[PDB]
């Protein structure tokens, strides 16, 4: 069941891919809790708390060197303590992401996904891969003398800091709660914002083609003028340049009614409804998460 | 049952008028559904992926052409070939729509009652397709209206594709919900919602003696402004009375931003609580209407 | 009436006091429930659209003071056609505010309620009530040379604009809609209304103690910056002559954390689980509410 | 049952700690929760009347003082000797929260965990009375932050008159359901939200090159005001790579505006569906506590 050489029942059930129907409900098992809670309180939450601390202080680095840049690549070492530091913080900022990378690629070659919508499945090691691999191409960019280095570097510290919550595991509700808005960004966020890019996008269609001309003549100002509206800062005066006020008022609120107050309620509710529905599955779940870690740092060490 | 020629209950379950009370929950029968879902799975699903394809196209074609209109029309480069064709193509799927539209009336021959209450998708389209040829008529005819008519055309066509929406389970129920929620809370909300807006903006003007808002038009725009978390509060200083000014302002906004605007979401919430079982039949009942409407076009 | 008439079965149960246990479950006896149906689409549903329009036209001849309002009354005749509607307008809707407030009065009188459960249960009356009440003093207002008659007629035209939601009733989903809105004020919009004043009023104080001088030294303008927050336009930089900006910034966020984040989703949920609460009595309360108001046009027809 | 001067089981139950499973139910049988409601009714809701009067009195008292400060401190008129008076009766309530704190401290002999756990309302009178002597130690030690502890002080005077609202069903269930919700809900909220708050910020600040906006404070300032539906989008145009700055506010705004504030809304409406009955029982043991505290005051 824990350690066999050859498979052991925690490796199946915790590894098992999602096809498997009750992989949520294949670990409840008195003994198999008891083991791995066990596990919890036993190894791996001093492995996952020491290596989250690893994991904090190498983010708190890699945003000092990034901050301090110097205002194309590269670039010289002043004589001064201060750019010492940024030195190497961001040498050890690129390595620990070179780190992560070499750890994505062996955990691809290794567990061998199917090759089935494995962006859903296992979603936090393909995130990581994501901030790594954003690292190493700000890396390549910045010795090819090019500043489109500082826009990978932006994106790769803006993937880590929101990342880190790959760590809210091992805390019960702080975890139910990390996986509650996950499944809620896969199911009500990607059909909320499907539709509301289709109605966004048409009506901002219909604007600029009824625009004359002027700063907002552009598409893109456009449905930028028209976005602001979601998040309470809708004008509805911010432009004259039309030959009808009529054809223009009424297109911009029957735009507001039939996003504003109709599908961002509606997804409130939505949210409301599925929150209701889930707290054993997210309970399942999150079970599945640590038990999962339990196994990993066994394996790590 | 599918193929007799005489009557089909297939047919019979889903031509049926808005009177049967049992026109959606029937269909859940182990051979009705099956029967459909089989139907979907055989010659439909695919003849629905490409037509949905083919009103994308001519969404995108129909855009393209519109958003570079030349600026009393109607008005050699490749770029002006091509928007011609555009604009050509265009009136080509707004007149088909149009026919498609009468040949439904004509047959279905709706009591005069259904066309208000069924079938909204049709409704929607046929609108779509009287703006598209009132926007053709008036190009032709020397005014500038028709550029008012496009745009109108374009953001209901662009609004249209949610009709396409039905064949996936997930994207379908939720349109169905959006539906339902437009059709009951929406309405409520908004009757009770202008009652109060045209209260206290008559109450405002009425207040203001000589301004920039004296138009009821104005300060019904300014009221309103406070629905979008975009309020002023000190739109005006024109006028006297000014704890009269305020207490209208800080009455209205907790009535409806504080009040009317919540009860919104908790009468949401209430209603996707209690209505996914009937919002699923009415998504299989729309799928099975198109089963049945892709095997009629032969 | 189970065939009695000085003290009919519909009415006394329809006219019952607050004090009754179970009142909303008494009109809906079937045999007490088929009296006030049968009976509703006999007349007194003929003679409640009819007065439902007497209403609404009553309203509009007095909602265009946009057209009326001249620029020291009483005022001259312009003698034109337009003076003459004015005047007449002007007249029709005194006179209709003198009927409504006998109405009142005429009804305090033959019912000699308890008016303490009056503010609570059948405070439509008492809206109506005031609405005559404002129309009359601005009457007396407008012929004793004041300028104070403005404000108290645009309080009776706001009065009587949102009264419009009594003859909102007598269709079912509409009027039972109404009875949440009504319910909804009482309870929620109070509870929530008291905690909301008492957390602004202190924020606002202590905002204005450490403001140093400005023009929002004023208490009356740091509350108004300070509520400017709730309706989405919170400044957070409103002011600039204050103590050392290190007090300044640190209330204003817990202000809004404690305000704005807290107490309106607070609200939101507190809403959401009452309407999921209410379903069985808002219908017999708004049946109740269609026994009395019919019974009063079979008394008044 | 009442008091023997050794243990009584109505003491047993008020003051044992948080420790004990089902210390919210005890009250519910019918002994205890009769005899509590006769002693409240008897003379303790009277005794709790006059003593929020009291404080109602005292704050304003302190507020009028505070309000109306001269603009080097320390420092004949009918204002200024009211001025003085105020604060000298100020100062006087301060010392009298200060030693009932450390009476209420030395009596519980608190184990030094159940004090930062429960008595959250001891705990909160406590800091508003130290913030006051601070401040009085401030004002005679001629020091300009004595304005800055005032105004804490009386921010939180003013926010713990909740503390008086038990007594009352309603508004007592109320103040402890806030209570609950800001122990879990908004604290995991603001833990995810600021770390989030905290990457988006520093991911723009370091896209940006120089400007009053290049500093870590009001950047931050900046992302955060999206929250209360202020938010701007085009705060700054001094740097590089629009797509990259457009595409990292867009990512910021719908991971929190269009997320977080949904999800909290959502947990708050689960919470207070699921809280009620701990809510009224937690609300029941505030109410005969406070009995228990009048029998023993006098
Ligand atoms: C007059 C038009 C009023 C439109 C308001 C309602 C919008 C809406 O509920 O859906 C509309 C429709 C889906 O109903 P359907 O026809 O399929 O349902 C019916 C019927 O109800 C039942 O279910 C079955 O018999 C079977 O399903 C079918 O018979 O088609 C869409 O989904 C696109 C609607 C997209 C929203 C836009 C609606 C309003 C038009 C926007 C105008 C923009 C202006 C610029
Ligand atoms: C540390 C400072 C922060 C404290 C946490 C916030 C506390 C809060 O909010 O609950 C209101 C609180 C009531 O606690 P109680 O004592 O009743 O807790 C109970 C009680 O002890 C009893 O044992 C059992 O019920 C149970 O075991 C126990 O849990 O105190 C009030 O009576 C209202 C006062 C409301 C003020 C609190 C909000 C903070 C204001 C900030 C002002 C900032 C100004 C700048
Ligand atoms: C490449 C995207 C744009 C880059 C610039 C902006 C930064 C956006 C960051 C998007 C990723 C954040 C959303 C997310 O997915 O977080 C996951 C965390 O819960 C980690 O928890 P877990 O381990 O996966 O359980
Ligand atoms: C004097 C203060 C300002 C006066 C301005 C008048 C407008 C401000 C709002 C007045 C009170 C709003 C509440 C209200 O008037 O609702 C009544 C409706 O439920 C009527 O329906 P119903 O009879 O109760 O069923
Ligand atoms: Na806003
Ligand atoms: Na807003």
């Amino acid at each position: 069941i824990d350690t066999c050489e050859k498979n052991s029942v925690l490796e199946v059930i915790a590894y098992s891919s999602s096809e498997t129907p009750n992989r949520h409900d294949m670990l409840l098992v008195e003994p198999l809790n008891r083991l791995l809670q066990d596990k919890w309180d036993r190894f791996v939450k001093r492995i996952f708390y020491f290596n989250f601390f690893v994991y904090c202080l190498y983010m708190i680095i890699f945003t000092a060197a990034a901050y301090y840049r110097p205002v194309l690549p590269p670039y010289k070492l002043k004589n001064t303590v201060g750019d010492y530091f940024r030195v190497t913080g961001e040498i050890l900022s690129v390595s620990g992401g070179v780190y992560f990378f070499f750890r994505g690629i062996q955990y691809f070659l290794q567990r061998r996904p199917s090759l089935k919508s494995l962006f859903v499945d296992s979603y936090s090691e393909i995130l990581f891969f994501v901030q790594s691999l954003f690292m190493l191409v700000s890396v390549v960019l910045y010795f090819s003398q090019r500043k489109e280095y500082v826009a990978s570097m932006v994106f790769s510290l803006a993937m880590g800091w929101t990342n880190m919550l790959y760590y809210t595991r091992g805390f019960q509700q702080m975890g139910i709660y990390a996986v509650m808005i996950e499944k809620m960004i896969l199911r009500d966020l990607c059909r909320f914002m499907f539709v509301y890019l289709v109605f966004l996008f048409g009506f901002s269609t219909a604007v600029v083609t009824l625009i004359e001309d002027g700063k907002y003549n552009s598409l893109y100002s456009t449905c930028l003028e028209l976005f602001k509206f979601t998040i309470g800062m809708g004008d509805l005066e911010f432009t004259e340049n039309y030959d009808f006020k009529a054809v223009f008022i009424i297109l911009l609120l029957a735009y507001v009614i039939l996003t504003y107050i109709l599908l961002l309620n509606m997804l409130i509710a939505l949210m409301g409804e599925t929150v209701n529905k889930i707290a054993q599955e997210s309970k399942n779940i999150w079970k599945l998460q640590r038990a999962i870690t339990i196994l990993d740092t066994e394996k790590s060490f």
